[PDB]
């Protein structure tokens, strides 16, 4: 019946307009605090963040879920910073994305369950801030380490009720294992959001998963090199389909029968330290209304395609609120 | 020049008996304060560094070098607060070893030496700590991002005089390739410490590096997995060649007139994340003696072998002085 956040638990109602894959700031552990320079300063980092959260919230969103894991640099406390100054609640997340340094690598199925529920159940660090959601990654067929971080994200989410968030390289039809190896564990689909999903055209990959009760992430629908395809990073980071063909997944699904286990997303972020140095001001050229790009763009042009407005709200209120409230089978 | 250590610059005359190649904990970054159950707490750790320092101390020990990175996890607040308690200096480090993270590994040369030269001449994270040594790594022939690293490495010690100290595959003759570039960046080699020297029985090796004026680190002295050689990760780790094998290194240098180009230390720890799981207690049972096996152990086997007392403190006091004391020619 709460969800937790970083200023604590909130109700279902207090939710509203959910985006649920986004980041404050992808970066790596202990890189804000070593080098805030690279970001300018940690102070323009928190203002850049600020300015836009108070323009998605002007756009209708209410809260974010900050999908960073510890590899990839998440800081709490500027989470709850943002998060106070901009009045959006964040959603903070355990779990590991594919950066995991040494003391991480070298854990068993256990030492990660334990380090994913003490997230979860305990608090980050030092902040009592608690976990809402555990993310996870592999690109392409897992490796040894990334099964244990799988099987253990299935175990602290069957502990707890908070559900499981995944990268995927959707080209390679990654969710087809992650659903493999979840289901090995007895985790409810219902659990399980198989994100980037925007990443592909193969409808039938995406309309499986969805049958069998997945969540899909189409979570990365301002990401788009179209424009600038000769920045050869940009293109390999963001692809060259455009935002609307991504979008219009949203209505593929919804047509299928499917609004139910969509869950819609900008993937956007105010710093980015962990590629080349300045690609967070390629992303801003790319897309200058970042996390207001969903409400902003997207809901209206889904609308113009024929969507109604009560499937949308569906989509970026109901979804995200029954996703989040922990359970074991939703 | 003053030493900067972790409580502030010291004076040649204050640093007495120094150990050049130690830790207080490897680690990884952000590891030590998400996780710090692992080490059964932060306080336990704190207090076995303590006790550690203190028998260090009563040893003989007035400082040492802790040549953890960034990316080995240093967490400079416990190195100042493990200082303060034990009542020994601590000489933080920069630079980067073999685990960077994406948000490093993407780094440009010109962008590391400005994040070297950020905690050397403004301080480390935002603590005003300011590093006294910069630490690098090659494992065989360097990677690309090796490359990298050393050359910044060069070019903030070039900008500071602060010297260099590295990890070497000792027995590919790492030190030969870290020379070569190096000086193709001008650095003096005696501002550069080649380590784990004590690794290879190549003197040919050894006395070449000395002759050219490098400083020759034979810094893992008890490191040895006699007794436990069915241990494959502890094998793997400290190798089979006796602490005698390693330490009669220090008399063969010595003996080809080598004494000034020699410097000391166990390279030993108080917490160890990025290995298996319990592997410092595996060590703690090889050397009990911890920090204090180099002045309870080495000094009175060499004295025994012939060395004479005053090539000993020449080695143990006067060497790292001269090493530390910034200069660009020493
Ligand atoms: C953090 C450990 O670094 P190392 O000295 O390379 O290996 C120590 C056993
Ligand atoms: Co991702
Ligand atoms: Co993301
Ligand atoms: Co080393
Ligand atoms: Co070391």
């Amino acid at each position: 019946d709460r969800i937790n956040t970083v200023r604590g638990p909130i109700t279902i109602s207090e939710a509203g307009f959910t985006l649920t894959h986004e980041h404050i700031c992808g970066s790596s552990a202990g890189f804000l605090r070593a080098w805030p320079e690279f970001f300018g300063s940690r102070k323009a980092l928190a203002e850049k963040a600020v300015r836009g959260l108070r323009r998605a919230r002007a756009a209708g969103v209410r809260t974010i879920v900050d999908v960073s894991t510890f590899d990839i640099g998440r800081d709490v406390s500027l989470l709850a910073e943002v998060s106070r100054a901009a009045d959006v609640h964040i959603v903070a997340a355990t779990g590991l994305w594919f950066d995991p340094p040494l003391s991480m690598r070298l854990r068993s199925v256990e030492e990660l369950t334990q380090f994913f529920l003490r997230e979860i159940q305990y608090g980050i660090e030092d902040t009592g801030i608690r976990a809402g959601i555990i993310k996870v990654a592999t690109t392409g067929k897992a490796t040894p380490f990334q099964e244990l971080v799988l099987k253990a994200a299935a175990r602290a989410s069957l502990a707890t009720g908070v559900p499981v968030t995944t990268h995927t390289a959707a080209s390679q039809r990654d969710g087809e294992q992650q659903a493999a190896i979840f289901e090995s564990e007895g985790l409810s689909p219902s659990r399980v959001c198989i994100g980037h999903s925007d990443d592909t055209d193969d409808l039938s990959y995406l309309t499986a998963l969805a049958a069998r009760g997945y969540l899909i992430g189409l979570d990365h629908i301002p990401h788009s090199a179209i424009g600038l395809e000769d920045n050869a990073s940009a293109s390999a980071l963001l692809g060259i389909r455009s935002w609307q063909t991504r979008a219009l997944l949203i209505k593929a699904l919804i047509d299928q029968g499917y609004m139910k286990q969509i869950l819609v997303s900008n993937d956007w972020l105010f710093g980015f330290s962990s590629y080349v140095t300045n690609i967070m001001d390629v992303m801003d050229r790319v897309n200058p209304d970042g996390m207001a790009f969903i409400p902003l763009r997207v809901i209206p042009f889904l609308r113009e395609k024929g969507v109604p407005q009560e499937t949308l709200a569906g989509i970026t209120v109901t979804n995200p609120a029954r996703f989040l409230s922990p359970t074991l089978r939703a």
